[PDB]
């Protein structure tokens, strides 16, 4: 029993979520895999405000192994990119929250990068808090079920640090960019109510 | 006079292009900006062959300035990623070819990386030509107008090295992930015959 998602749906999800996200006032977006990149890119179009330069999106690939083992398959070369996580608001993007495992470590590893950058600059997060980095999360879908790992309480709780376009029942979702027959995929999606929901203007 | 492109169209363009591209037998994809990432990601779904691991996609941002000036805003950290361009077939992806300027330098800079990564490896493409790197290009659209830059002739000639989904006229194309009203954008696209061109199965 699959749930078919149309491109246009993913687009409207980002759209509505764009507003709530506008608070967190992100300084940059870090996208997990290609899965998180597509919505991240769309998400950007909506966060564009006249004059203000367009927010940057950094893609990262993260591999998790067992017998937990983390592996930075593709990471941000802060060096050559000249990216400073210090005192910035980072928004982590990925399509769906299943067991939360992925975001758990994604946040984790990125936090290490922040705190270690802070040292390198000679700063003390303790003595001078404001210098700390504020992390945010954004997912199209957040499955409601038993999560096999977890994200820090204060964030997971604040409705302006963790955004789930939609929270949905434990099922398997097929995303437009995965299908080898978009036409079928689409027809299905429309038949399950997974197409638009915000009529034209 | 804009040309509205639907997500589903971009999807089918990749689909058909997937075949011709299957020859070049790409070892990895390097995507220019988010623009090239979305189609690159889709393109992947179609290149998947049972058993064989899924091809990797590397995103890069390239800034070009004048008064030409190149700036690696975001590049591939071959180091930590453990990526070897030597003797591999790289496919460069980006949504549209306008003045070719972008791809000109994108290819250029990436070629430097291959060369320098080839020499410092203790090899020479002259005596051992089975090691040089073969570059490929893929764009949804390739506008026909007089270009401002240029790619090597042997590549822009061999129809198994330069892939352009649909070769379009000189106009301005609005891509789905750019629109702030997908519904309108879509209706328009369908009315210009810029939606699907292949049916279900
Ligand atoms: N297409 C699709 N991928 C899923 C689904 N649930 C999980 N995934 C994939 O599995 C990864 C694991 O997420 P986690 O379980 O660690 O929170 C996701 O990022 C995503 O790539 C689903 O319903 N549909
Ligand atoms: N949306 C859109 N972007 C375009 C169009 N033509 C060029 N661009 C943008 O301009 C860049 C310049 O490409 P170049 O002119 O250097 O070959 C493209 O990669 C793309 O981001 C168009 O018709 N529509």
């Amino acid at each position: 029993d699959k749930q078919y998602i149309s491109y246009n749906n993913v687009h409207q999800l980002c759209q509505v979520s764009a507003e709530r996200i506008k608070n967190f006032k992100p300084d940059l977006i870090i996208a997990i895999g290609g899965g998180g990149f597509i919505p991240a890119r769309i998400l950007r179009t909506f966060l564009k405000e006249p004059g203000v330069p367009t927010i940057r999106i950094f893609a990262i690939i993260l591999s998790l192994y067992e017998d937990v083992k983390v592996s930075r398959t593709q990471w941000i070369d802060y060096e050559q990119c000249k990216l400073d996580l210090v005192g910035k608001n980072v928004l982590i993007v990925d399509e769906v929250d299943d067991t939360r495992t992925t975001l758990h470590y994604a946040l984790s590893e990125l936090e290490k990068d922040a705190a270690e950058q802070a040292k390198a600059k000679g700063i003390d997060t303790e003595k001078s808090p404001e210098m700390k980095t504020n992390f945010g999360i954004f997912v199209l879908h957040d499955k409601q079920k038993p999560k096999k790992a977890d994200l820090p309480a204060e964030m997971l709780n604040d409705k302006n640090r963790y955004f789930a376009a939609k929270t949905v029942p434990d099922k398997w979702y097929a995303y437009p960019w995965e299908s080898t027959d978009i036409v079928f995929h689409t027809r299905m999606a429309i038949e399950q109510g997974n197409d638009i929901f915000i009529p034209e203007q």
